[PDB]
């Protein structure tokens, strides 16, 4: 039936997490730069009548990968496409915004649907397949789910929703990362302009003046589950997809044509199939690339299949983040459901850009949609769960569409861990900026997320605190290494003469189980940074707290580049 | 019957607007100037015996528009020709003038018929078509009349009057706007001397040293209507067309030659048509170009036609702005009709320039005509209406002939808008001072004008003035940003929330209406300056206030050329 979305993480031009796109979207961010000449020299392939674009929303640091972590050797690293490493990190970090580790995924039968449509690298270089970029994380976690890369275009990463969700319903999997990765690293593929580019370097999606898209760069991953597993699993819950489909153009006027008949059908069949009304949907995350001829067609579809069930006017706000963050591609369909399940999330429509003057092709007066161009609470009628769209068509004419429905649900011991100690050093800053940011945190479901929901690695720090304050401060006191006696840091490696009592003894373990029974956390944090396994579940009796999201590990920032 | 003109705008060189324009003619000042660098380098074409006038009547600032206004791509205007944009512009001007809005355009059967002559900026980049040229308005507008571009040469705009002209009569349309632009651009044509350009750069007209016309660049609009209408639709009047003929020279002594007989012909057939007598012309407005041989077949032929008719000696004043401006081309038929219709309102004759000795080809003593050199009084015998002729003459041998008649008649709340605040302080400017310049100017009538015949755009400004005095002041007050507490200002965007009150509710309404009937003007003001709309007529009961003559919108003055 319905499919949860229970994790998510996100990479996008000027936003190097979920939370800074949100950011930037509720403060209707532009992300979209020149090209510099790190990247190449737009100079030597600038003519305005050779590239006529000279922008992009771009990555930053797309060299940067934790080689070490995933157990590769850094000689091989400079080997590997940056899509395959990105989306490698972006996808592990989005197991752990779920909650899910090395140890709960291992063998699990999760399937792999990735979006990727470029081999960039991969040439530049004279390993690198789509087949095995798709499989690196299945081969790392030890997963049993197919690993599928899905290159329909820009479509991709939504066709790999489409495909995860029916193997989940068909019960095939138990669990899907969905995903989609693009970068542009040459003159060559970014270029293709074929006419596709605009030369403001902007895409005005819906407006008189869109005259192309702008290339952007992204990777993001999205963790699916079966509803009824997410809630007795008690995963933490995004959102949920209750309506997608995929078709063809078909025969077009030119093979990267849109076809408004392919649209409506796709439209109407998901929406009819899925017993989903018109006048339920209040957003559409549009396609939206700001193409001349495709943006009214998409309009014009769209409102037809509204309009042939309601006479109700200017009710679904539309827009696009291809404004925001330029046409990211492989990633464009994961980057749109990202947007609407924070939307929903906070309840809150952000601003759709570049928007002056209507699309002349079309008139929306008399349409059930409206362009959205307001920061704005979310309204919702009754009781009612807000439910969102999002369109992605490629331009090999695989389409994909579908709906989300908005999910209605019914001192601490704080721990960190990192593979290295600089790492652990990054993963308290980023916990620190998350908690400060964050005022209603709410303390204990945050530890229980640390403690169940993270992987204990070799570097360990602890610390108890029944406060926001205090759990600042701790966390200032660890970075500035002023003296705190409720700290507590090891390597594990170093102390395992100082537990081996505790796992080896009757009475001291029958100690321990009673301290993690009779509530000292302080005993409990010590043993536990030293390398001591605890039965967190022991800590919890009438009530267990639940997982909920944080930041994920703060991959080692280490260049790796061609040989 | 007859045609009342009820809206003009012009841009003449050294003038702005018709009122600048109609300033120059009374203190006969002349317009011609050096053509300078900016345009082109005259010293790289110019040889005395190549190009041998460095002169031209020149419009200021031709590069200038305001896109956003008509909802074009700024990147689109830079790939109009400007005498397109210039004409969309004075155009547009012309409606406000008349006290005319978008409002209450929409649908109305108009006609525009545009003289236009050249392709310059066209060529120059190599949308321009001068089919295009004509439809701007009607597509920015939503008129229905046809739109079509006249190139007869010289006359294009005076055959442009007369075609509107019997199509308001024969009931296909119930508005024209009829008008001419032309610009000088390029040396090459420009050039095209064909030995038509004074070496001096002067239109020496009816003047014994006649030896070419200087070009002159310019454009202008009317607005018509069928007197009955206009006068039942209480316009204002500036004059009414009473005749007029269009036809051709044949064949010449060459092509570019004019006919005597073509022209004695057209003015003899307009004068018996609609029962005219040459007595009763007080002023004629010659295509007077000051060609040696064009100037004296012009005299002859006027003079020949009035002979005919009457023994009487020099009673009818000859003139040409021309030797003011010089030869503005498509546009020269509305800038002469312009001049005529300003004298006519001002009752006033205004001296044609660069007239030392008369033509020695022609004797005026035993004329009818006489050249007027002089500033004085218009007199009229008896109760009878001033009437006056304008002739247009093309090279292409195609003849217009129009004859005009005087048209005879039978606190407040001030409110301004525009689609940007920088227009606005530019709006409460031109107001400031055209009241300044104006010191009879009926207050009610004014404001009636701002509130009924101005289109309510987005950023707004309101007032009370019971004087000239107390209006000048609140214009001031606004602008220096000092403190008036009868002054109202708003960007209706912004407030949309302090006015749903009395959009909803009964008793609001209510009490709105009851404020407009009470002349409430304070309360009135706050709220339409925050959006509201006002129902202005039931702000008069026994006494309606009449439109009258303003200045019209502030385009901004955004500089756009050659991409």
């Amino acid at each position: 039936d319905a499919i949860a979305i229970v994790g998510m993480s996100g990479r996008y031009p000027g936003a190097r997490n979920v939370r800074e796109y949100w950011d930037n979207l509720v403060h209707a961010r532009n992300a979209i730069r020149d090209i510099p000449t790190s990247r190449w020299d737009v100079d030597k392939y600038y003519d305005p009548v050779k590239v006529y674009c000279k922008s992009m929303g771009m990555l930053d640091d797309i060299e940067h990968f934790d080689p070490l972590f995933f157990n590769i050797p850094p000689s091989e690293a400079e080997l590997m496409d940056p899509q395959h490493r990105i989306f490698l990190q972006e996808g592990y970090k989005a197991f752990e915004d779920a909650g899910y580790n090395a140890r709960t995924l291992n063998e699990k039968k999760c399937g792999v649907y990735l979006g990727i449509m470029s081999n960039e690298y991969g040439v530049m270089l004279n390993g690198n397949s789509f087949a095995i970029a798709a499989a690196r994380i299945p081969y790392f976690l030890n997963l049993k789910g197919p690993a599928i890369p899905i290159d329909t275009a820009c479509s991709s990463s939504l066709v790999g929703t489409h495909l995860a969700r029916q193997a989940l319903i068909n019960k095939e999997i138990d669990m899907a990362l969905v995903g989609g990765v693009s970068l542009y690293l040459t003159p060559e593929s970014y270029m293709s302009m074929a006419g596709m580019l605009s030369p403001d370097g902007q895409c005005k999606a819906f407006d008189n003046g869109a005259n192309g898209f702008v290339p952007g760069e992204g990777a993001g991953a999205l963790v699916l589950k079966r509803l009824k597993d997410a809630e007795a699993d008690r995963d933490h819950i995004y959102g949920i997809i209750i309506g997608s489909g995929i078709n063809q153009d078909g025969k077009t006027n030119g093979i990267t044509a849109p076809s408004a008949k392919s649209q409506m059908d796709l439209e109407r069949d998901i929406y009819e199939t899925y017993g989903i009304h018109p006048e339920s949907i209040s957003y559409v995350e549009m396609h939206g690339t700001g193409t001349k001829q495709g943006d009214p067609i998409e309009l014009e579809a769209l409102s037809t299949v509204f309009q042939e069930k309601t006479d109700k006017k200017q009710f679904c706000a539309i827009g696009s983040v291809k404004s925001n963050i330029g046409h990211t591609s492989a990633a464009a369909g994961v980057a749109g459901v990202q947007k609407v399940l924070l939307c929903m999330n906070h309840k809150t429509l952000v601003p759709t850009l570049n928007f002056t003057t209507p699309n002349e092709h079309f008139e929306f007066e008399h349409s059930p949609l409206y362009v959205n161009t307001e920061l704005k609470p979310w309204e919702t009628a009754d009781g009612k769960p807000r439910r969102a769209c999002v369109s992605s068509f490629g331009y090999s004419g695989t389409n994909a569409h579908i709906v989300i429905e908005e999910y209605q649900p019914e001192s601490a011991l704080f721990v960190l861990s990192a593979k290295k100690e600089k790492q652990l050093k990054a993963y308290a800053e980023a916990m620190k900026d998350f908690v400060t940011s964050n005022e209603d945190i709410d303390l204990e479901d945050m530890a229980y997320t640390l403690q169940t929901g993270r992987e204990a690695m070799d570097y360990r720090m602890a610390f108890l605190a029944d406060s926001r304050e205090m759990l600042i401060k701790a966390l200032d006191d660890y970075l500035a290494e002023m003296p705190n006696g409720s700290i507590f840091a090891a390597h594990v490696k170093t102390k395992k003469s100082e537990i081996k009592l505790f796992e080896t003894d009757h009475d001291a373990k029958a100690l321990l189980q009673t301290w993690i029974e009779k509530k000292r956390l302080e005993k409990v944090a010590e043993l536990w940074v030293k390398g001591l396994q605890i039965d967190w579940n022991k800590l919890y009796g009438e009530y267990t707290p639940r997982r909920i999201s944080l930041p994920a590990y703060p991959f080692a920032e280490e260049y790796y580049w061609l040989p």
